[PDB]
Formats: C-alpha cells, structure tokens, sequence
C-alpha cells in the first residue's frame, strides 16, 4: 500500500469507508485488493459475526495491510512474471491461466459453493473460499497487484471470465459456472457466443473498465445475516457506495447496478434522489445504449417493482418485454437460471397476481387489468416471446406444464376483452409460429383447454 492510501484509516464508520472509496476512485487505478479487503472484513463484522459489534467495526491499518500483505504475497510468489514476457503492455493467455490456476489451487478441496459472504478477497484470504464470479474478481485483482493493466472483468447476467490482450479483445474462463457443467477454463467465449446463448449474451456481455469492477464489487456486498434479518450497516454503505458510483459516470454502462440501486431505494429511499421507477426505466436506458437491448434482466428488475406494488398492467407489459428480448436467444444448455425465471413468472407470479385481480374485480374493482385489452395483449406478448425463443433452439422450452397455467390465465380475461385484442399478420403482431396457430382459439367466449394444450405442446395426438 501506498501512503497516500493509508491516511484515511483507520474507519470508524459507513462514511469513512465512502471516503475511501471515493478517495480510490479518484485514483487513476483504484486498488480492488484494498477495497475488496475492506469490504470483505465489513461485511465479516456485520453480517457474518455480529458478537461485540458497538456501532461500526473498525478497520485499522494494521489488520487491513497485514490481510494486503497475505494476498499480495501469495499472488507474487506463485506467479513468476518473467516465465510470461509482455509485448505491448498485454497479458498472455498463459499467464492469465496461471494466475486463475493459483486462485483456483487455493481454494478448499470441498465447501458449499453458494454461501452467501464468500465473494470477497477477505474470504479468499480468511476462509480460502469463493463463489463463481469471486473467482473471477479475484483473478482480476491478483492481475492488477502484478501489474497487468489490461486484464478486467467481463460480466453476463449469469457468468463471469476476464478479457485481457491487444486492445483487450482476447476472452479467458477463468471460474466454473452452475452445477455440473464442465468448465472450459483458460478457453474463449467464442463458442458460447456464437450459440447466441442468454449465458453470452451474443457477445453485448459488460467488458469492465476498473471503475467497474469497483461497482461490480460493491454489487456483490450482501447484507443478509439470515433467511429473515438485513444489516442495515451494509445495505446503508451499499447504497451510498451506488450513490457514488451513479455521481461520478461508472453505473453508466451498468444495467443491473442501476437496478439493485433502485430495489435499495425502494426499501429505504434518499431525500433528493431519483426514484426507483427513474433507476429502473435508466437501466433499460442503458442496455439499450450500450447492449444492443439484448439483457434480460433491467424488464425483470421493473417487472418485479410493478409486482411488488401490484401494478399488474405495468408487470404484465415489463414481462413482455422480457420475452422480447429472449425471443431473439436459443436456448442453450447452461441457460437453466432464465429458464426458472421465466418459469416462475409463468406458472407462479402471473398466476398469483391474475387471481388476486380475479378477487378484486369480483369485488368492484374499476380500471382493472382484467378489463383491459392491452393487459391481454401484454399476456400473449409474453408468451410469443417464449415461443418464439423456443424455435431454433436445441433444448424446447415448453411442455404441458406450462399449458395448463396459460390456459387458466387466459380465462381470467372475460370472452368481451379477449375480443378487442387485434392480431395483426390494441394490437398485436406474434412472432412465434406457436401463437399464431393459436389466434382463434384466444378470443373464444369458452377457452378450448384440450386445443390451447396441443397448440402451445406441438403435442401431435390426443388419448
Ligand atoms: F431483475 C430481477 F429479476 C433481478 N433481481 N436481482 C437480480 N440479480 C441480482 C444482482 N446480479 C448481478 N448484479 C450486478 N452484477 C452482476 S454480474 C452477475 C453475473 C456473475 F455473477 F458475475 F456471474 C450478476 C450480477 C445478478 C442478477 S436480477
């Protein structure tokens, strides 16, 4: 550590760690191994071991060195640079390999890979665990201690790797992703890519800069101390650290830091901020710039907020244009997270909420959803994206399952609002060759159940 570095400590509070990020980010390289250590031994304090916690645990120079001193050391000594010679200021595919291995040859032989508090540096040095993407951040931090400039964090909406090399185009694996899938570490996203998998995002995935990996870091803070109880320490200082970021450009490029910025605000918000509604609708704003609109996630962070607030109009048209973008996707092996949401908003969440409208309409309700034409055509737009996703793809998506609950959702809709929805070759074009089989049966005044299943099945005979 430099000295400049050192004169904030030691901090006593939530303000003094923003000032020391805010100090790094005005850096021209802010230290990730620092910040990620000071997090790490926060969160440690605070959610993971709250015993004789007064206010704020102080993290003093000596404890946060001597924890800078650990991985710094580890890192130089397992990784010669001189066996790795740098050209142009770029990293090699071997050296990059070899410092992934020393993250990886560190960890425990067996451990639950999906704790919550083990994405830091401090749980890599403390507890020798990480989870998937920690890996990767660690990677980058290790390559940043050694002095490779060129080596950030890449960033799908269910994955992570490095790129690295001549004008950083060069793509590395450097960490496992799910559950028994193969690991392809040290090999491109090239083939991934080329699938047009949701896991690659064909190709619109986040490339960081450092700032970036800054946010990515106070992304991962998690203040959960159980199934039922928050730290309000830590999602206060993940809030302020997203307010920081947001001030000064680097959630620019970043959808879902905007999102989980605007689900803090929506629990707790800050007099004189935007609302959670702007930060959402800005994190659309942003896949759209940045990302071809090709994420999935700033809809389902929208969505959710409708949801919760039990807009159903503005839920319904937010899942919609989920399924507009997974539309253009094949569904690929490792793709099985979207599956599940998609899954659940399907034949759970839209199930739920149409059935509460189902009460409330019963109950006098005006201006209802159920009422609403353009509702029914937000459904069936949901489901033609899902359709059409399907088509191409190796895996199918759909199954009976799922007919019987689009089936039920479609009869929330009384025959005289079905019938107002035009399907144009409100109104409504299908992309999927599943919907527009399917017109007619929509806007019947008794949905034909048995019809619906083999259209939506592709299901060839009946009993
Ligand atoms: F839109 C709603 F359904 C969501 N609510 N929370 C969502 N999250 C929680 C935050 N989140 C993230 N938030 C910021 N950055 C990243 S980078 C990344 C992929 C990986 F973990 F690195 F591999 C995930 C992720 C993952 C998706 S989506």
């Amino acid at each position: 550590l430099k000295a400049a570095q050192k004169t904030l400590f030691p901090l006593r509070s939530i303000d003094d760690v923003v000032r020391l990020f805010a100090a790094e980010l005005g850096r021209e390289e802010p230290d990730l191994v620092l910040l990620s250590l000071v997090l790490g031994f926060v969160e440690h304090f605070l959610a993971v071991n709250r015993v004789g916690l007064t206010y704020f645990p102080v993290a003093d120079l000596s404890i946060i060195a001597a924890l800078y001193a650990r991985f710094t050391a580890q890192i130089r000594g397992a990784v010669d640079l001189s066996l790795y010679p740098r050209e142009g200021g770029v990293s090699s595919r071997e050296l990059v390999k070899k410092v992934s291995d020393v993250i990886w040859n560190s960890l425990s032989r067996s451990y639950f890979k999906d704790r919550a508090h083990i994405q830091s540096l401090f749980s890599f040095i403390t507890g020798t665990k990480l989870d998937s993407s920690g890996v990767a951040f660690a990677v980058v931090g290790a390559c940043q201690a050694l002095g490779l400039r060129d080596v950030h964090l890449a960033l799908s909406e269910d994955h992570a790797w490095v790129v690295f090399g001549p004008n950083g185009e060069q793509t590395a694996e450097v960490t496992w992703h799910g559950k028994g899938n193969e690991d392809r570490r040290g090999q491109t996203v090239n083939a991934g890519v080329a699938e047009r998998s949701w896991l690659y995002l064909k190709g619109s995935y986040m490339r960081c800069d450092r700032k970036m990996e800054v946010a990515f870091m106070v992304c991962a803070i998690n203040p959960s101390i159980d199934l039922h109880t928050d730290s309000l320490e830590l999602l206060q200082l993940q809030q302020k650290l997203l307010w920081l970021l947001y001030d000064l450009g680097h959630l620019e490029r970043y959808p879902m830091a905007l999102g989980n910025l605007a689900d803090l605000e929506e629990l707790e918000p800050t007099p004189g901020r935007p609302d959670p509604l702007t930060l959402y609708h800005k994190g659309i704003a942003s896949a759209k710039t940045y990302y071809r609109d090709e994420h999935i996630y700033p809809y389902m962070y929208l969505a959710g907020y409708h949801c919760r607030n039990r807009n159903v109009r503005e839920a319904l048209q937010a899942w919609a244009d989920t399924a507009t973008v997974i539309q253009d996707y094949n569904y690929c092996r490792e793709d099985e997270e979207i599956y599940k949401e998609f899954f659940e908003v399907a034949n759970d969440v839209i199930p739920n909420l149409l059935k509460e409208a189902a009460s409330l309409l019963e109950a006098g309700s005006q201006g209802s959803a159920l009422q609403d034409p353009e509702c029914f055509a937000h459904l069936l737009r949901f489901y033609d994206g899902i359709c059409k996703w399907e088509e191409g793809s190796p895996t199918p998506v759909l199954h009976v399952g799922w007919a019987t609950f689009l089936v039920q959702s479609l009869g929330r809709f009384e025959g005289q609002v079905r019938q107002k929805v035009r399907i144009v070759s409100p109104v409504l074009t299908f992309q999927s060759e599943k919907m527009k089989g399917m017109k007619e049966l929509l806007v019947a005044t008794k949905i034909n159940s048995s019809a619906i299943k083999l259209q939506l099945t592709a299901q060839s005979q009946v009993q």
